[PDB]
């Protein structure tokens, strides 16, 4: 199962960092996030997490996307970046 849900970050200048890493995978497509830094706007709000799929920044499509498209999106935003997110799988497992 996967769950969507969308996370809005709010730039308080418009060269502000996310504070998010974006990787692709050689294995499947998309664009994913690694891990957020230290003290930055996405760690603060604290709902974005190590291995969720951005489907979609304001409204543009990144499905198919890669980390340089993101980048550019971000670069070029007004101050709010609305996140489409998916995250799959089971938080807990016993094995």
């Amino acid at each position: 199962s996967m769950e969507i849900l969308q996370v809005a970050l709010h730039k308080r200048d418009s060269g502000e960092q996310l504070g998010i890493k974006l990787v692709r995978r050689t294995d499947e497509p998309g664009v994913f996030i690694l891990d957020l830094l230290e003290g930055g706007l996405a760690a603060q709000d604290g709902r974005l997490s190590s291995n969720d799929r951005v489907l979609a920044i304001n409204g543009h499509d990144l499905k198919y996307g890669t980390p340089e498209l993101a980048a550019q999106i971000i670069q070029a935003s007004g101050e709010r970046v609305n996140l489409t997110i998916a995250r799959p799988g089971k938080p807990e497992i016993e094995l």
